DNA sequence: CGTTCAGCTTT
DNA sequence: TTTATACTAAGTTGGCAT
DNA sequence: ATGCCAACTTAGTATAAAAAAGCTGAACG
DNA sequence: ACAGGTCACTATCAGTCAAAATACC
DNA sequence: GGTATTTTGACTGATAGTGACCTGT
DNA sequence: CGTTCAGCTTT
DNA sequence: TTTATACTAAGTTGGCAT
DNA sequence: ATGCCAACTTAGTATAAAAAAGCTGAACG
DNA sequence: ACAGGTCACTATCAGTCAAAATACC
DNA sequence: GGTATTTTGACTGATAGTGACCTGT
């Protein structure tokens, strides 16, 4: 040749410039000014060095006016602290920012892309983690609504993506299977046993079931204000789960001598128990038991469906419903829900 | 001015240096000292700025049924609420809120109005914990912007892209017990005190109905009432009494004909009729004076409605509840019929 | 001076230029360039004269492909016709078109401006007709989303319209009224006095009434499929309404007798009845009855809901509901409504 | 080329008659003779269209992630769907509805794509009356252009514009006189299909369950049912009994295993087991040879089903048919309960 | 005692 | 025939530190 | 034995504009 | 010594307003 | 006579170039 | 008799 | 606390024409 | 007497996407 | 005679593609 | 050797000026 043509720049017939991306293989047009060609095909070849851009001024005057993810979701944080949310649920939000944060630039905001934002929520769906994935997505979504509503962004980038599956893993526990977790709970600390009863016998959840004061019992009625929704019952001592035996009386009684604290509920050492601590003497006690399950195996949250469908068959659909202190019936008809262990026999009635 | 090819919003320095000046910001933006380039770009942003320069007065037949200022417009849409034929109550709470949009707000040009504008006022009323106020006040300037948009002052409205502050009532309910109490604080109150905390349990009606019911609104044991906030029209038997309470509805009526004597069931004193926000504050008097003790908001004479409704819904029936509050469907009973977290549930073996 | 500056111009100091807007009297600038001020002025002076635009290429190339709105409408007319809806349905809707016609100019769909719809609206409001005016902008409402949903407009221009207030004026009727009409009726000729017991002993509307043949009661009950609804209904010939002491079948006898005909209810030549003319013979009868109302006069059609409410109580809310063919309960408990006639008595039950 | 100062998209006439050419339409616009006026406003539109005419290389970095075909976009969102982890029926039903997208719309440029376009196509099924395809096209072609939106490829949905055609169902109910008259023609048909009609009313399950019934599902007086279409799980009492059709499940069952004899309940000649689609055929085959008639749509081997569930409603409960059918709330039943249209209502006094 | 104005929260 | 939606508040269970 | 952080999966609860009141600190007679 | 850009400050923009000038019933 | 509508020019809050002037390196 | 493919309508 | 919404299908009653 | 058009006010009925089937004319052995 | 604009038709756009040329492991 | 990535130029479906040429007046 006779040409200080740089790379990726053809020259056709006519004398029309052309670039070739290297990266597509596709060319582009430039022109018949060889000058001007050149000089864009440099600019073009320094792009693919690094990507620094020679932004125009217009994108330039857009972005310094605009606001920033990382620095909105410093601001988010803000606006939930106000929002008059309980503790736990503002950890889980934080949490979900915090992944939020590891997934997304420090951009300007206008300048997320759907694509970088399913990306990391594939990301999340690839791990197995679905359940994380829809939590991050609403989370994000929540976070740009705000953005909108303080007049950052103009559109939600997010309500644009895969709202990911919901699939329950967590198998349900049946009377028998609570049996021989009973059983093996043996070997475990005496208040597993107990803990495991009062929980079946009162449906409360464990937060709660940990909680219980033996102030709160009044005239034969066990007092409850239930820590994540603030509905408050009294329950009778008197109950009994004719299908495995169990007496809320006699339970009541086991507690108070075996355990005796200011906690229904207690250590060896007459001290309250942390929530979570129980929760992992019973899957203790369920890999000891050895039974097999389909999926996830069932954890200690299910003596509560398992309670209720079992106050269901002995006493009634509305005491169940009433004992859990559900306002709503979409709720109650799904701790009804068998999850496939069981075969709803058909009643002439 | 000059001597230069230098188009609009292009500054060049002592150096040589040239820089866009954005007019909106006002802060400029480096380019470079390559003019060529940089009027380059400076054109292309002119064009997404101030695409052009001209306007043909033509466009004047334009951009004028169009120019209009927030409180000039506020004026206008005062006098369009005007002709709505609402009830004066209401145009009262709507022209206060109003008047809040005017002190939050610049008198600048609707098209001018940023949503980011509108959030700062509203959020400037939650954090006060006006919620309430706020979603009220974002109600009604996004109605006075859609009315501006009718007459076509502006093409879109941004209150919408803003959200509505979600607020959960503070103010406590009022149990047996501390009606009782509060009861015992009245006798320092005037008679009709008392005699309106018995009525207001009985009859289950609003301050507002309790204080215009006459006495010719009796008929063969029957209180008739025709309710000013909904229109619903009720006739009460003068035969119920509350057994938690120990009140009976002919024994205070008696006790208000021959105490109060004057045209209406309730009265004053002077013997004349009472104003609704009267009786509130003297049961706001006795409150304070018994010394009870609440969580949130403290229960106010519309508490005792609640109370009404909570023990007829046990004495007598959900249903009669009902009927007697005042409710069409069956939806705003399951309202009054809440004890927001006042009672435990007892559970029953049934 | 010394000018050839045109009217409404006028010169400033520096030598600027400005219009004034006569009908505004607020000024517009030009510049310094007498030549183009002027220029410009002229043809603003022309637009004053008749309002013929020099409209700029832009707007020219939007316009030509785009589509007209009487153009629309009768396209619209094509699509209704298609939508499977009975033809009353489509009679409403011929009419509210009509009346958009009356009340739009013929121009561009993205040319029609909210204040203008706005206008035509009030234009109904301020002439009482806000019935009419709910209806019509409902109307050109759903026009606009078809114009949408083939791409013609973008958005709909009266989603931003004052969707008018829903007072209801027709008074209802009470068993007393009912009674004097009913003697009123005497020097009317007697199917309206059967027409009302009919009426009344079957809850059944005025439409269907009119077509009930003899061939529709079979074995002691009244077959009834419900023109306006496709509810099928079999209505014991047994009724009985103790208010008004009419007696179903009784009042069957009468028809039978006196009036003869293939239909139930009958002229005096023994044929079918036009349900407008029964209605027209109500009203009569009404005015002949010298009662007086609050606002709009009770009308045939309120029969219906003297019916209920007196079967409400007779019998049972859901007998009344069902003799109505109401398959939701929003309509039964409208029914239900006395509207500022009666006091709810309120019993201890 | 030229000798003009004319911008581009505006030609010159003979007699000296400036147009402007949309490019876009291709049709011309008459201007005037002012050259001066012309170009004026015809620079005015091509900043409107062509604003500029450059394009920094850098430009391609952005239009790049962007350019895609529909048919190369359909290509792709098949492999999507292939991910999705749904049920191979349900996949067929979508690559089904894609087919009929290739063959409606053009392999243009996503981008390009039409509103208008769309809407052409989806009423061009709906003039033909198969609204219902319609709805299901138009559903699917929204999730593909959705996709394409994840990965960029497009900005906006156009099918989001365009709304669902609704469609009332067609197909007629099947009343207890028809199924006899059904049966009776019956007689020319195989042996199973009066067992499969008659199982079908009894048990009320969908055809598709009922001809995987194998003789292992039944235990003590238990008929086990594992619903393919929901996963529901219920235990049949093989004890039912229509009254209004003399069937008895006992009875039908065991004619079942001594006629039909094979590992399923239902079984073929050649004692194996049956498609689902051979079951509705060869009723659909008795339908015609009874020489009924029907308004809309005749019945298919699913309206036994409808049929079972309104029989069982009246010899024994609402409730109960919900269970059979196998209806997780209190919702999807009030549709099998429906008898479209096929029933007078007896009113009772009650 | 008891009223009207205002600015907030509730039906 | 089934589910979705937008928040909120848990429960589950692996680890590292006492 | 244990206690507390951290990343994940599961329970729980439900509309939003209009319209109309009701509450209560002030200033006032 | 300089990229990058903020900052007060005039000369003109762009236009309002209230008398003076003048047209219309 | 008596009101309404242009001219006209003094008077005023904005803008956009300007060169002086901060500042992180 | 009985199967799979396809294009439509229904759960 | 009350209403809205989007269609669809009547009923109401004034007139002009038989 | 009446019948039919026309402009108005009133009744009536309710989601929309995903997912999974079921129906039935052809061509085929 | 002309406003207003449609219509086929080249010369170049603008770029794709598959060998030739050449760089990289 | 053996694969991958530039050059290069023949080859091709689009576009935008063009003057000839319809048409309602």
């Amino acid at each position: 040749e006779r040409r200080d043509l740089p790379p990726n720049l053809y020259i056709r017939n006519n004398g029309y410039y052309c670039y070739r991306d290297p990266r597509t293989g596709k060319e582009f047009g430039l022109g018949r000014d060889r000058r001007i060609a050149i000089t864009e095909a440099i600019q073009a070849n320094i792009e693919l060095f690094s990507g620094h851009k020679h932004k125009p001024l217009t994108a330039r005057i857009n972005s310094d006016n605009s606001v920033t993810l990382h620095s909105w979701l410093d601001r988010y944080e803000k606006i939930l602290a106000s929002r008059g949310i309980k503790q736990k649920t503002l950890i889980n939000y934080m949490s979900k920012i915090k992944a939020i944060r590891r997934g997304l630039p420090d951009a300007p905001l206008e300048d997320i892309t759907t694509k970088e934002i399913a990306a990391m929520l594939n990301g999340y769906i690839d791990e197995g983690k679905a359940a994380s994935a829809k939590l991050i997505r609403s989370t994000l979504s929540d976070a740009f609504r705000e953005a909108i509503a303080e007049g950052h962004i103009t559109t939600n980038h997010v309500a644009a993506t895969r709202a990911a599956k919901s699939k329950v893993r967590r198998s349900r526990l049946t009377a028998d299977e609570y049996l021989k977790i009973y059983q093996a709970a043996e070997s475990s600390p005496c208040w597993l046993r107990l803990a495991m009863e009062l929980a079946v016998v009162t449906g409360q959840r464990v937060g709660d079931l940990c909680e219980m004061k033996w102030s709160d019992i009044v005239d034969g009625y066990l007092y409850v204000e239930q820590s994540k929704t603030g509905v408050k019952i009294a329950i009778p001592t008197a109950l009994h789960i004719d299908a495995l035996g169990i007496s809320m009386k006699e339970t009541l009684d086991k507690c108070k001598e075996i355990l005796g604290g200011e906690t229904i509920i207690a250590s060896t050492r007459r001290e309250p128990l942390s929530s979570g601590t129980v929760s992992r003497y019973f899957m203790r006690a369920r890999k000891a038991s050895g039974l097999s399950f389909e999926g996830d195996p069932p954890t200690f949250h299910e003596l509560r469906s398992l309670s209720a469908r079992l106050y269901e068959k002995q006493i009634s659909d509305k005491f169940a419903q009433h004992l859990l202190g559900h306002k709503s019936d979409t709720m109650a008809s799904q701790y009804r829900d068998d999850r496939g262990r069981e075969w709803d026999k058909i009643e002439i009635k």
